[PDB]
């Protein structure tokens, strides 16, 4: 697909399955109109998200949604997570994988534009 | 203050200075009404972004952004900008310290709370 997530869980050293993934575009309007949106498999990885022609020229917003992911292990009482903002095919037509690391109180996403 | 940010520059090995941060809070309509905002100093720290008195129990949402922050060192542009939304005070008052380390392509966000 022409957006992969590939998430990956510090505390477990694993990758993180169940986190919510959010994506949005921002209309011309300034606002952030709904995109996809889907949940990690086993891989800390999400498939088909969008499609290669669903997926046009704009700003785009990823959303980490973990706001609970740490609940089971008694973690995160401050409910963090984040997002992601970068400005999607200003150039072309292109790939991007935004790789996240999750702790309870850090976050790290890095795109691997290609 | 109750809400400190920290800004590194992975790149050049320094704090960043310039570096705009915008706080929001998530009013009771579940929309993002504009809090504090500033500039970084020449040691990746704003002052006085709230008071004590002004940094209530919420849903807060710090946004760190760069404006060719990297225009200099010649390297690639890409528009990325991140968040962190963490739910500050859900019992007494504190302290935080949202550390955030730049990278053209990763953020790294940490809130450390006391």
């Amino acid at each position: 697909c022409p957006l992969m997530v590939k998430v990956l869980d510090a505390v477990r050293g694993s990758p993180a399955a169940n986190v919510a993934v959010k994506v949005f575009k921002k209309a011309a309007d300034g606002t952030w109109q709904d995109f996809a949106t889907g949940k990690t498999t086993e891989f800390g990885e999400i498939h088909e998200l969008t499609t290669e022609e669903q997926f046009v020229e704009g700003v785009y917003r990823v959303e980490f949604d973990t706001s609970s992911y740490w609940k089971g292990l008694g973690l995160s009482p401050f409910h963090e997570y984040a997002d992601v903002v970068f400005t999607a095919n200003d150039s072309g037509h292109r790939h991007y994988t935004i790789a996240a690391l999750l702790s309870p109180f850090s976050y790290s996403t890095t795109a691997v534009v290609s």
